[PDB]
């Protein structure tokens, strides 16, 4: 059931065996698992490969479509609450807490000063973050370019643009929602 909510988002974005079939399979609960859904997306790609050739521009386009679809499934697995909110986008959607809570950090992308962000996952040498601010940019950040959220940021390289200020405002609203236990709807 909840599966239908998420897959609906994915198919809807897919627009932009065939897609109408997949859509109605989603709506009629025909997929027992995400893996069944992904297999139909794969079959869709393989049919394009068959029809036009493995080296065709049609294949290239279809490969990226499948890749984009699989990316959505990866993101869903990373955190279903983030995926829901990032798709439904109520007001202040990025401010609502998740469980477990995302680690918050200051992160510097190459070329930029520090911006606040949520940690999505990590490995020893780099961290996958989603930034606060209007564009909610996603990026891998080298571990040496991360600072604890509790650091005095006035000390460090930042550019206090309006976008940045808005990101800090969004960060503070998020920390408040955490303290309030204000969970989405
Ligand atoms: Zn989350």
């Amino acid at each position: 059931q909840e599966m239908g909510t998420y897959l609906r988002f994915i198919v809807s974005r897919m627009k932009e065996v065939d897609v109408p079939t997949i859509q109605e399979k989603v709506n009629e609960g025909k997929y027992r698992s995400y893996e069944e859904f992904k297999a139909d997306a794969q079959l869709l790609l393989h049919n394009t490969v068959i029809f036009y050739g493995a080296d065709s521009e049609q294949a290239d386009i279809a490969r990226m479509l499948y890749k984009d679809t699989c990316h959505e499934l990866d993101e869903l697995q990373l955190c279903k609450n983030c995926f829901y909110l990032s798709n439904a986008r109520p007001d202040n959607w990025f401010c609502y807490p998740c469980i477990p809570n995302h680690e918050l950090v200051w992160a510097k992308m190459k070329g930029f000063g520090f911006w606040p962000a949520k940690v999505m996952q990590k490995e020893d040498n780099q961290v996958d973050v989603r930034f606060f601010g209007h564009h909610h940019q996603r990026a891998w950040i080298p571990s040496e370019n991360i600072q604890d959220i509790t650091v005095n940021i006035h000390r460090l390289h930042v550019k206090r643009s309006m976008g940045w200020k808005k990101a800090c405002d969004e960060l503070e609203l998020h920390q408040r929602f955490l303290r309030e236990g204000r969970f989405w709807k």
